[PDB]
């Protein structure tokens, strides 16, 4: 009970293929680019041909022949020396409108992976930094898409909690406390600053720091509830961003650092065991003729004994492996990072930390540009603080929404504001590339036109206005389909599982954000050239089930992003 549109289409080539000889052969079955030319074009007649010396342009035409009269195509039509373009037949499409609607037990079919993925994942010495947004945002509409296609989804939060920077921020945060009883670490931004400044200018402090580090690397009690304090405070900062995105990351997926610490030194000893990990100058050292300029240098351990983050990721690794037993990683994550992950898994690979079935994947996306092309900061230069970024978004939406309408009261105003300024924040980021450097920009991401979320909004509530104008309608009643955009509409919305799947595979968000921009503006074609209201009869009743699927499918699949939509604005 479901629609995969590409396999169902796929199906019949393939027997069309069996018709005319070439049973077996890869259909090579692909989208059009533009629908004036058909649905879905076969690619895979040259290919076939190949083997008996066969015409290709005659075995096309025989494929072609083959599928007349058929059920799911209406016509097939060769182009160039042997493509065969598909168009879908309009009782096919109507059936399957109407299902997709009316079937109780239809939906997006699903394998069911255990994936673990990597998202967010700030260092806590510091506040959440605009790389960390991307990488919740990204990483949060992946982990949702792979629920919704039915996978066993794990989120962990990979914050970054331990290492020698601690000491100081530990000693600072005594000093401050000795002060004052009633401390309130706002910022830690400047919070880390003013405690370098102590550490740098005062050598008893710098000193105070270093035995602090000894203390939280042996265990002792006392420091450990001091930094655990630090922690759960820069943890919080975290969740107060989470909480106004509104994330599927939750507390319980907090996984940092410090997990893993009893784990390096066992994985060290063990890559030395096996030859893998080799001595340098007191060092642990994994070369990779895989990485050559010379071999790379993964170093596991330093001479005098300290660890480092490919310590820390082999170990959480071996346990994302082994103890939850994951078939897929993914790692979302500052493309800067790449050459870390792929020595990760190369490393991983020949240590049998990682099995050959199953799959660990770098998610890189790119850097976050202001309109200069260099990286992101303030007017002024400064480090962007994220909650001042989220209130400016939700400021901004609001005054846009009360120019657009001057009837709204000013807390059913600040209400749309929110749905929308976090939405443009999302849409902005996921409807690019991930891998492509990120230009933010307020005009173009709050535009009500063109490729945005306040436009996709607003184009879902523009069809929940038609059904507050149309009154009764069936959607159970027989589906029709007779004008070349309804048909159109129609092949688009049976795309959607289609769609999911190729994010899901492939974690590419901004996949989905284009389909979704494609949908709606192709509704808004179709309800100019087909008028709803105006029609009587089954063609009312059916364009009315083409808006209510297109509703639904919008505001589903914006809920995949991560975005809200509006019942009226
Ligand atoms: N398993 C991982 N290494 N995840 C990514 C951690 C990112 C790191 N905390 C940073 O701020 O750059």
């Amino acid at each position: 009970h479901h629609m995969n549109l590409h396999q169902t289409v796929e199906h019949e080539a393939a027997a069309a293929f069996a018709a005319a000889g070439i049973a077996g052969s890869p259909v090579v079955l692909q989208p059009t680019k533009n629908a004036e030319h058909g649905d879905f074009q076969i690619n895979g007649v040259m290919g076939a041909a190949k083997k008996a010396k066969q015409n290709p342009r005659e075995l096309a035409q025989k494929v072609a022949d083959a599928l007349a009269g058929n059920a799911v195509i209406e016509s097939a039509e060769v182009a160039g020396p042997g493509f065969i373009n598909l168009r879908l037949r309009h009782e096919f499409l109507a059936q399957n409108i109407h299902a997709a609607l009316n079937d109780a037990r239809f939906g997006v079919a699903k394998q069911p992976q255990t994936v673990v993925i990597d998202y967010s994942s700030p260092n806590l010495a510091k506040e959440m930094h605009v790389g960390h947004l991307r990488s919740s945002i990204i990483g949060d509409s992946i982990s949702r898409v792979l629920e919704f296609t039915g996978n066993t989804v794990i989120r962990q939060n990979h914050v970054g909690d331990w290492g020698t920077q601690f000491g100081m921020l530990v000693a600072y945060l005594v000093e401050q406390q000795k002060d004052n009883a009633a401390f309130e670490l706002a910022d830690l931004e400047q919070f880390y600053r003013a405690a370098k400044v102590r550490f740098d200018e005062d050598p008893a402090f710098a000193d105070t720091a270093r035995e602090y580090v000894v203390k939280l690397q042996g265990g002792d009690e006392t420091v450990l509830a001091l930094w655990k304090q630090f922690v759960d405070i820069s943890l919080s900062h975290a969740q107060a961003v989470y909480d106004t995105l509104g994330l599927k990351l939750r507390p319980e997926d907090v996984a940092g650092e410090s997990k893993y610490n009893d784990d390096l030194q066992p994985v060290a000893d063990d890559l030395v065991q096996k030859g893998l990990a080799v001595e340098d100058d007191g060092a642990k050292v994994v070369f990779l003729d895989e990485f050559k300029n010379e071999p790379a240098a993964f170093i596991v351990q330093k001479q005098g004994g300290g660890f480092l983050y490919a310590s820390t990721d082999l170990a959480c690794l071996r346990y994302r492996i082994g103890r939850l037993k994951a078939g897929r990683l993914l790692y979302v994550v500052d493309h800067r990072q790449a050459l870390h992950f792929e020595q990760l898994f190369t490393t991983s690979r020949k240590a049998g930390y990682l099995p050959e079935d199953a799959k660990a994947e770098f998610i890189g996306f790119g850097t976050m540009m202001g309109k200069d092309g260099k990286p992101f900061k303030t007017r002024s230069g400064d480090t962007v603080k994220l909650v001042d970024l989220l209130t400016e978004a939700v400021e901004r939406a609001t005054a846009l929404v009360k120019e657009k309408n001057p009837e709204l009261g000013a807390d059913e105003a600040a209400k749309i504001g929110k749905t929308v300024g976090i939405g443009a924040v999302k849409y902005a980021d996921l409807s690019k590339n991930r891998t492509s450097d990120y230009v933010f920009d307020w005009d173009a991401m709050l535009s009500f036109e063109g490729n945005t979320a306040p436009y996709l909004q607003y184009a879902y509530t523009r069809v929940q206005s038609v059904f507050r104008k149309a009154g009764e309608w069936d959607a159970t009643a027989p589906t029709v389909l007779t004008e070349p955009l309804e048909k159109q509409l129609a092949a688009e919305l049976l795309k959607f599982e289609n769609v999911l799947q190729s994010v899901a595979d492939t974690a590419y968000p901004h996949y989905l954000a284009a389909y979704l921009y494609q949908a709606a503006t192709l509704f808004s074609r179709f309800y100019e050239a087909c008028p709803i209201l105006k029609a009587e009869g089954a063609s009312r009743n059916s364009r009315l089930q083409l808006a209510k699927l297109t509703g639904n499918t919008l505001k589903q699949g914006l809920d995949l992003l991560g975005i809200d939509v509006l019942d009226v604005m």
